[PDB]
């Protein structure tokens, strides 16, 4: 079978055969679509692991044009021995690199995947303690930041065993700003991080209580209680936000960090689960300018910017929010570019994604894509992805969500 | 039961209405087709004149639903109605709706339209019964009355006009226009396009049918009307019935020199209304605009009027690189002008902030009284400034309830001319 997707702007039609490889569920049924549900739908047994491992080893040997080779058959035999004797198995370095790159390639919600094959993979599977994790993460940050010429990277800590010895980075990103609830109901800093900030403070962090305090790392090795570490400040690259035309914009006191580094997801490769796998790229400007700065639940700066713009805020139909939103996003891009910190605007990023998508259809037979996430949160229809039909399905290796660790960890101290 | 969450407010709604869904969405548990324009060809009755065992179950389902809606399930009138529909199908292979059922069906087709952000208004719909029409001249009369009623000198009123249902598929009533009022598009000698590029093909059909085009940028197209399966006929809508808004900007005095205008009445005329197995192939309906339909899509789509270049030039923006966001900046100004112009001329219009807020309220109402509200996030979220509207943060479930509005093929792809 085949499925066709059409671009209603260009009338290009692409044919998807890759969807026949789909494994896990989307969340939809034949009579209900759940495409706008954010999170739809203890550890694998010996019998469950065998076919998952085979499927992955088969796809790896096919990608390197060695399917059916003597090395392919011996790897399957070796993997089967380990599952039989140890209830798990260990990836080769080549397989780990392949798996991590393809999990990115398969991330239907990621607009930056034209870069998927250029990923630096740091193997941290020899790590045993939270101090070791800190070292690996510091090296990752320094490598990826590269004095502003950002480089994509992932660091992979030991896989889950019995579920009682998980490695976890408790932070949602490696670098984020604290949030502090005030007695009067206001919030200082980032409201999204209020709960995690409370956890850090309880664990002994002495907070500066400012608007842009970089959070400490909360690292868990081998199922033990997590431990606090301060990222060396010289490793944290930040960009002060100014505007090319409004001299008053710098007086807002805004800044942001250069390195987006997601640290709470799970990497699944051949049935193995890597619960600590922080990965990083570079920003699309709207992530900061639209969501981080203008979500009502985040820094929520629309009103202040519109005030300083002298906009008429008495009625929605003046589009004062829309006008301020654009200027904020001009400032974000101008500031990063001025400081020579890698960033991509939503027009360039979506254009490249269409190129990537078309390439993937030609060479791979498809490209799973989540329109709801791919379309940028402003100016949707003036980007080419708005007009692009997409098919969403789940391929493995994959990045997956997992519960926040504070909701499942059983503590040990005192 | 299924839950949807709003990630801004943390409001959670619980959906049970989806248990009544009738048609496939196109998705499976392994593939989601939520961004496909036409994901499914699943129809409730086959291509044309159904046999009795194909039509009667659908009729019974709808009559059951209607008599349930008025607390008369199993009543004397319900059972007589079933026997009456049974005889009509036995003797004519179809049946005729009562006026009350027709009004109920049209309002519930709107209520069930998962792509429509305007549905808080669903029960305020004026229904014009045009099922006695026999000629394209009569269709023109019905459509003119609809336009005048709905326009109401700028105080727009929602309305639908319903022409005779399909019988054998050879006697179809069709409005060939996609909307009752649209602008012509013309292929220019050098290769460019004058007017609306979306309508170039339809414009050519009209010209080929004898229409004399004034060949400007905003020429209101004639009506191309098909009655009882015959060849379609051209009619000029009386210009005094076509309300238009010249577009100006509250700050930029040069904006009016761009020479832009638009019409006030959005009137979809190419969809099919499906009620109890009956297919009404000509059912023009109209409401009022959300400003982004004109200011974002009509004006700024690359394959429509494509005016971003012009506007940004007059604003003296840096058009050298995408990262200056000159497209985004001009886009906001255009949408400010559209709203300011309609409002200045007292022509009903809603902005995307007010419309999306109203739709969230409508969802909550529907979950409270009906147990659900089918909604297509991809269509409901406006095409600019998405995440600063509340619908962006609202999870939605999409499913297909009947009665409904459906797409149908363009008639020039199927009509065998006489
Ligand atoms: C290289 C530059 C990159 C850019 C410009 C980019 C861009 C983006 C954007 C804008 C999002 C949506 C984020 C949000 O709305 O919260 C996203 C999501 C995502 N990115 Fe990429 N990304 C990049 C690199 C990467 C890398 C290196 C990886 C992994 C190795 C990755 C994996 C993901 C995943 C898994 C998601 C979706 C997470 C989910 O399902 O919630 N991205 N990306
Ligand atoms: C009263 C004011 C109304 C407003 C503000 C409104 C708003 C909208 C908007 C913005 C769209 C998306 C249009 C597009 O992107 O092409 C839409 C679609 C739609 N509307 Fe409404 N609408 C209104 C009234 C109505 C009425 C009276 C009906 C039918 C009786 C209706 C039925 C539909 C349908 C079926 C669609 C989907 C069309 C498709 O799938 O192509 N609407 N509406
Ligand atoms: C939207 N800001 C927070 C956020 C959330 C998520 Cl789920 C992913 C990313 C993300 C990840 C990578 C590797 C690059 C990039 N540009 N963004 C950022
Ligand atoms: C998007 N502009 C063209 C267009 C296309 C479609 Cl499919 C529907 C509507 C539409 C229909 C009604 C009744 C009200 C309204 N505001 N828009 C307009
Ligand atoms: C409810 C809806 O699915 C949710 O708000 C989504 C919409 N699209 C998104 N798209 C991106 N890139 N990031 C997001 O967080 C979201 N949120
Ligand atoms: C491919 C995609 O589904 C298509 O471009 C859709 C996106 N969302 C839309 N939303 C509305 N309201 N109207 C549209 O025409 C579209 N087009
Ligand atoms: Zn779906």
């Amino acid at each position: 079978r085949f499925l066709k997707v059409k671009n209603w702007e260009t009338e290009v039609v692409l044919t998807d055969t890759l969807h026949l490889k789909s494994t896990l569920e989307t969340g939809c049924t034949e009579y209900i679509c759940m495409g706008s549900i954010m999170h739809p739908s203890d550890v694998a047994t010996k019998d469950q692991l065998f076919p998952l491992a085979k499927e992955f080893i088969d796809q790896y040997y096919s990608s390197i044009k060695r399917f059916g080779s003597k090395a392919h058959m011996e790897r399957l035999e070796e993997v089967n021995k380990e599952i039989d004797t140890t209830s798990t198995y260990q990836l080769k370095d080549t397989e780990l690199i392949y798996g991590a790159k393809h999990a990115w390639r398969n991330a239907s919600r990621c607009v930056g995947r034209i870069q998927w094959s250029k990923l630096q993979v740091f193997d941290a599977r020899d790590c045993t303690t939270a101090h070791g994790m800190f070292n690996y993460i510091c090296n990752h940050v320094k490598y990826a930041t590269n004095k502003g010429n950002l480089r994509s990277a992932i660091t992979i800590f030991p896989q889950r065993t019995d579920g009682k010895h998980d490695f976890r980075v408790w932070n949602s990103q490696l670098i984020r700003y604290a949030g502090y609830k005030q007695p009067d109901g206001s919030t200082l800093g980032d409201p999204a991080n209020v709960q995690f900030t409370e956890i850090c403070i309880q664990q002994g962090w002495k907070p500066p209580r400012g608007r842009f305090d970089v959070l400490p790392l909360l690292l868990q090795a081998n199922g033990n209680d997590p431990e606090l570490f301060q990222i060396p400040p010289e490793l944290v690259l930040e960009v002060p936000i100014r505007h090319p035309k409004f001299e008053w914009f710098k007086d807002l006191g805004l800044k942001w960090y250069g390195l987006p580094a997601v640290s709470n997801m799970l990497l699944e490769i051949g049935g193995l689960e890597f619960s600590a796998c922080p990965f990083s790229g570079w920003y699309m400007g709207t992530e900061i300018g639209v969501r981080d700065y203008c979500d009502n639940s985040r820094y929520n700066i629309l009103e202040e910017v519109a005030k300083k713009m002298n906009l008429d805020m008495r009625k929605t139909s003046s589009l004062w929010k829309d006008q301020a939103l654009v200027e904020i996003n001009i400032a974000v891009l101008y500031s990063f570019q001025s400081d020579k910190v890698t960033i991509v605007d939503h027009h360039s990023a979506t254009e490249s994604f269409i190129k990537h998508m078309e390439n993937e259809y030609r060479c791979r037979g498809g490209c799973p894509a989540d329109w709801v996430w791919i379309v940028p949160p402003m100016s949707g229809s003036i980007t080419p992805v708005f007009h692009q039909e997409m098919l969403n399905y789940r391929l493995t290796p994959s990045f997956e969500y997992q519960p926040d660790p504070w909701n499942t960890h059983v503590w040990k101290l005192v």
